[PDB]
């Protein structure tokens, strides 16, 4: 569980990110797809991209961030009672694109990496802590749901 106090760092920074839901979220998935290249082989629609320019070139890849930021964002801003706002996702995560915890580990390593490039002052040591609690206790209720619809990634 978190405190309210990690709610808080968390939703701090949070609203950061919402100044430029588009830039952190091209930022975010060309980290993850430069760090661990196999997650970009989930993406037919992206795959074709062969480097970094092309990838913030591309408007479905920044609608796509867009599209991630939003949904990661309203789960947070439930502190923890996202059992409504998770279910779809996991649904679809587990069931059509298959995406396995470890994936989501890499994506959360990506937000953390954005975060603390963008907003170093806004991202410490207790800042960077909440939100590494709050992408785990996410990753931790995912996995529940995975399970419940026969998905064991
Ligand atoms: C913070 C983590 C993530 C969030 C909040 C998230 C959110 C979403 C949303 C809202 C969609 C559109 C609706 C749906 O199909 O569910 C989507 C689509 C998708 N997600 Fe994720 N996602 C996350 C992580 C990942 C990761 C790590 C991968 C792959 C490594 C992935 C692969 C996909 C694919 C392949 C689609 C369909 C893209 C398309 O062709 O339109 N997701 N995601």
């Amino acid at each position: 569980v978190l405190s309210e106090g990690e709610w808080q760092l968390v939703l701090h920074v949070w609203a950061k990110v919402e100044a430029d839901v588009a830039g952190h979220g091209q930022d975010i998935l060309i980290r993850l797809f430069k760090s661990h290249p196999e997650t970009l082989e989930k993406f037919d629609r992206f795959k074709h991209l062969k480097t970094e320019a092309e990838m913030k070139a591309s408007e479905d890849l920044k609608k796509h961030g867009v599209t991630v930021l939003t949904a990661l964002g309203a789960i947070l801003k439930k502190k923890g009672h996202h059992e409504a706002e998770l279910k779809p996702l996991a649904q679809s995560h587990a069931t059509k694109h298959k995406i396995p915890i470890k994936y989501l580990e890499f994506i959360s390593e990506a937000i953390i990496h954005v975060l603390h490039s963008r907003h170093p002052g806004d991202f410490g040591a207790d800042a960077q802590g909440a939100m590494n609690k709050a992408l785990e206790l996410w990753r931790k209720d995912i996995a529940a749901k995975y399970k419940e619809l026969g998905y064991q990634g």
